[PDB]
């Protein structure tokens, strides 16, 4: 029924202050939710932004009332241990309830390799989510609890402040298998943009995977993340692509590369044919309607947008204006809350 | 020139709790907010511990305040350094010149859910300089690397960074710590204690900060004091046996664990625990009187706490009849990007 | 129906080891027959004064005297102790003194062992700890070339020479019913502290169940307690000798992650007599510190070690030789710690 | 003036056995007793290795014998050097005057059993020099803290200490740790070797006080030697080969685990490999004559392990026939506060 | 004096045609071979990867050539620096004269397999120079020990020692370890890159050797170039784009891990990325102005690397047209003991 | 069978060169293989020798038509971690079709002491070894594998140059328990000369440990390695065991000793009684072909002779003439070999 999509604010290129005006911005224009990524270090220099996701989320929850979630925390103990995620996650809910949902992921080197430790493959980066999962279960029970696994150890521990109701838990990832996983364990999936085949797999392996739980997944979150270039000309919008966001075109996984100054040096070998079905590039505002469109009918249930362009002012103006009113949801599906 | 500081205390009350009252503490001419940074409380019965750094950005969003932690432990148990640094300088880029990072060597009852050696305090003390040393690097806005006894930071940069860094101000009662403040730091926040180990204190401060080549008259000095005030004597007694038993334990508190070892220990305090430590009058002349002699002794500023759950009457009371009363030196340095 | 006897508690954190071996031989004269000596390394406080090292202390005990004793308690666990060590120790003690050594040992607390400077775990992972150690004390109790690997625990190909022909019996000191249930299942026999009536009857029955799960007999293996007390020549001088010498006695509370003696010395100053009810029993009248112990022996405890906790323990040790000793009345086939 | 050493070997006797004979040793005029602290024996057929820190405890409330370890490795296998100072802090203080610490760098037959990884000798020295430093912390009596390469102490205090510490003496075979015992520590124990090897540990030890402003004239030069003296010289052969085989191994042995190992390489000794190692004869006057001779070279005191069985007609026979007629330098210093 | 170096390509070919490629370069007028110690190739269509050092041996044995690892990481990842010491030993013991030890900071293509941290470029350089130390420790044929940062070395000996140690060549890009090698190390080893980027790491290595008491103009200078030759250019430029992606890959590949993740890398590379860094063409004439350029810059020895699989074809055309008609300075020095 | 018969090739005492020489002469005069050890030092500095056999195999493989293997490798992650012998491994039988075989074992303290690591009991390498070879096993395999266990980690690895048949694993043993486990997870065995109840009691438990995991071990070679002193009097070959091989008289166990300096120490005690059974030491060469015909009849399928004299030369040519014509081998006995 009412008119709905998700921005992505994205922590790798905007100063955290131009992300809160232009999050004020798009609620005013018909968006109702915020994915936020979670960042040590932006792609390139280029991008050069990278703030500090939870102080930020506090700012936003506090001034508008759109929901929000992590797109996403790696709470696998680089970074972040898994107890101060849940901390984390258990205040922002208690703080805004019904507005947040944690999302999580196995993570990457870029932001995970400044702790100077063992970077595993990620196979075993999966496991660690896992347990990290098991964890963050453990303390959103809101008791006194105890954990000892292979890679996690917490002494007794409770959340004192914590919402009668858990933030629901969102998993990340492009993987058959930890969409499986997803469905059993977790609340809901986040995925990148894919071809159609790819996209229906991950479906299918999160919906068998929560049945065989006993869950229901038609109830249950299905959310997609997608990078567009909007802009007043093509040339415009394919230029945006290539300068803010080569890291698009690189249809190779990311997760060992360490340093933007790497990503930087690998950008010089991207064009514009490499962003084919990972960024959309064009000024037809109709063709970024299909483009959406298309995937809410694959049956996902929200979709959070990414502009690559500096003009995110304009670009969210001309979403409000021009694409976000003839999107059809479903009028029951599921969004990411309590 | 009329002015204070609120303890916002997440061990006994909800974050939402806290931001209204903060809201009302400026309406009543508060200026600055101290906010520990805990995982649990003191006791079951406190019942609360909100993630500081998510509520400090609906503070600063929400208010024209000053803020800081009081205090991060920044040494590796619940956060690493860079992330102690990446989170300070968000603050600082959101909300210039109203950020103050203050950071201790911890305690166990936050530290331990990890699971991992707790050195002695002198040891505490060696973790936290090198801390230290490590956000002073990522402070520079530069590509860093550290390799210390501690700590290990590959190629990291900051590149959401403020054009001026937070100042950092270390939250210690040990004289051999408050010269290293002086001359590492930027400032000194102490608890309440008698005349003569608050001179001294201030006195290995500022010959730490003059060592230094700095001039420490420019340099905050600030102490955190717990108070109770009700509408009877007798009230004011019994809110801080129930709420603030930790407060009658004249005894070094940061192997401890758990909340259940503090109350357990809280049943052996009594009233007389309290003198010198927790201040319990209903008679406003007389906290104003206990304020004025710390300002006397050379304070730049003071944050207090009311341990009663009267937070709300304790605010207006003190913005009434104590706030007003207070003399403050014209040129005395507060805790802000200098 | 059974001879007289008493145990003697030994206060390493207290008293001069010299001024100990002295008091035990007087005790030994006076009617006690055995005697429990401290594990320390430090006191709980600066006004105790006080830790030696008690294996060496033993040997002079063992060869001095008649004396049954026992550490009460050693932690085997790998902090100041590797289990291999204590074992050594064990049995050196009884093949040099057959039958009168045993074996008490525990989870340990920080005041001793934080001072090797590692990671301390929580009760109940020392626990865990002090049950893999018990494995390897008995497997080298066997007398054999034996090997070890398990979570806490790594021991190469290791033998004990100089072995009695049947072990010291293995107690574990605890206060808490699943530990003391583990100790009926496990090992030889129990020490616990004083404490009041329901708590003793509580660890007595969750042993006893323990051992009974195991197949073993309850009844022929020891059940023991350490008290507490404070005799003096008024109440008062009781009171503030309890209150002087043994604050720890009185603090209700866990105290196994406590590092320094100038910790328990600050927390000391909280200790108000009310808190020593059902801790330390605190009084001049020797019927009243008769009646006392007696009620314990028909609860169910084969053997009682009591810790005076004044200075003044030549005084102590004749009062009750002369007054407290002769009138108690032990089952005439009690089990006691011994091969 | 008359007065020896008498060495008890935990590796062969059994503690009552040794306790008995050393109260006999002490009737019959040695004065002193050194004590090993192993684990394990060199052999099975040795058969014993009681815990020394209890004997220790027995051996000075029955008799006024001085006494000291010959040595403890306080380098954290078995011990902590925090436990092995808070061991000799109390019989120093049960006991004053006559304790002294002896260490030394251990042997893998004692120390593998806690399955760490063996360092090298010359690695295991520096480990022993850190030892000593927090042995000499410790017995300052006061709250110490300690970090290195090696050991950490957290707060730590012996309250049961001494007025005077016990002397701390190294025993080593090394120049370079005979050098830093002279700097270090009180005293060196070494040994039985050749006239020129002994010269030269004697000579570092100097050294290495003289350079660190000590007066090595006033500090002990111990020496451990190992005899066989029995009714017949073909006795005291057979029982040096049965008893004491890892006397004819003129190689290091301080990696080697299990006494089954050397039990297997003990079918290699012969009684010519004992030469210069174990004197082997039942001539008193021969025992009287090898004595004096380490006297002569400088050695302050000297601790006898006669290898058989025949401990008590060993004693017997030193007591009348070797004993009174050792001469000893008038003012020669010996281990003791 | 007509002269060249053949790389033979692990990554690329069967050990046994590497063999009897070498072989066929040695009858063709090439004079040494340079082998890389992979553990994986950079693409699964490249499809190899031999032990190097089982290989060499062969090498030896059959041809006289020089040889030498282009390169191993002795940085205690697949290779304990103690290993590599020893295997350097032995060929040189084996082949006087005729091996040089190539060594580098590694790639986690190769190292990862063993599951340990992988450091930053920085730090591995500071274990390679570690590394060094410990090569030319036991290089001096004597009972060495060493405890440093990375690495412990107990008491250890190359029993099997040529009387000359061969030499140790540093291949890196990196001015900073340029400069360090002409100081530690015997020569230096640099892959193709523009003129400005290779006198400065000349430049390095130079003022390294100089600041050490060296003459450098004795030391050698070598440089590993990629090429394309084919009967056509079109040819050519396929076998480029085909066989060897990442000479066309401008960017820091030291971090990553798999086959496949250079093989997914790979599909974004273009002819245009491969200017400057594989010369691609049939023209003979102009890969002979292409090596001669490099002569002429200063260094003393080539190593060539035909990307395609023509490797028998590239080596007879190189033999007929090409290394005839360089002209290399009369006394330039080589890679040998 | 035909004429046949194995050569060990001592690195311990002999430069690479001179063993690659008189490995071509053995081939010339009817020996078919070769056992090449896998050191770092030799064990008396006496010896004076140590080449990296991984190199020597190369030019060995391309020189000869010899078959021969590691004798043997430790592949439990000291000097060498297991995938590194798995791609050596493969290499050599890539280049060298059906000639190499993997010999391992589980490696002495004076070859792997110089990385300054633990060094575990037998009993616990033998459990690395075990782990050792299921890595090596997957490597073979010829995909990408992983492995995550006690001792070992590969992250995501591949052998790409691989024969069409993966070489044989044949491990080094003389222990009853490790022979039972090789049968079921290796290829064959290679052990030690050693009495005739010990040699079969290892046969048989490795044709046990064979046919439990359904395996034929008629199929499987069953080696051993054997010491021998030819000279040409019964005098001289006295005299060079004692001078170039007296590790050979050191009956007990030699895998902790770290240093050459150590054993040469211990040499010294060594004498010529101390060969009995370890190594035949006479001129008279019939009485070599009894010794050797002794070991074929027990079931033994392949012999490997190491002459521990500096006379390499004239042993080869001794043995061509009067000893490999007469040995009289099984006509369809297994050898170390891919199948
Ligand atoms: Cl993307
Ligand atoms: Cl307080
Ligand atoms: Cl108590
Ligand atoms: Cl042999």
């Amino acid at each position: 029924g009412s008119s709905r999509l998700g921005y992505s604010a994205s922590f790798e290129q905007f100063h955290p202050s131009d992300l809160l005006r232009w999050c004020q911005l798009a609620e005013q224009e018909g968006f109702d939710s915020v994915l936020a990524a979670d960042h040590f270090h932006p792609w390139t220099p280029e991008q050069g932004q990278s703030g500090f996701v939870w102080a930020w989320l506090g700012a936003l929850g506090a001034t508008t009332r759109l929901r929000f979630g992590t797109g996403v925390t790696p709470p696998i103990g680089f970074r972040y241990h898994p107890a101060i995620v849940a901390q984390a996650a258990a205040t922002l809910e208690a703080m805004f309830p019904g507005r947040f949902w944690l999302g999580i992921g196995a993570g990457e080197a870029l932001n995970e390799h400044i702790v100077g430790r063992y970077w595993p493959e990620p196979a075993e980066r999966i496991r660690m989510l896992i347990e990290a999962i098991e964890v963050i279960q453990k303390l959103f029970t809101g008791k006194v609890i105890r954990h000892e696994g292979v890679y996690f150890k917490v002494e007794s521990a409770k959340l004192y402040t914590m919402p009668d109701v858990p933030p629901p838990i969102i998993v990340g990832t492009a993987g058959p298998y930890m969409a499986k996983k997803t469905g059993q364990l977790c609340d809901g999936l986040l995925t990148p943009g894919a071809n159609d085949e790819k996209l229906r797999l991950l479906l299918s392996r999160f919906e068998e995977g929560a049945r065989a739980a006993g869950k229901d997944p038609r109830r249950m979150p299905r959310m997609i993340q997608v990078h567009v270039s909007w802009a007043e000309t093509d040339e415009q919008a394919i230029e945006n692509a290539l300068r803010e966001w080569p890291n698009g075109g690189m249809a190779f996984p990311k997760g060992d590369i360490r340093n933007p100054e790497d990503f930087q040096a690998m950008a010089r070998l991207v064009r514009p044919e490499h962003f084919q079905g990972r960024v959309l590039m064009t000024s037809d505002l109709d063709r970024h309607g299909e483009f959406l469109q298309h995937l809410i009918d694959l049956g996902f249930t929200e979709i959070y947008v990414h502009n690559v362009g500096r003009n995110q002012e304009e670009f969210i103006r001309a979403y409000g204006r021009a694409v976000i009113p003839h999107l059809r949801w479903p009028a029951d599906a599921p969004v990411a809350q309590a």
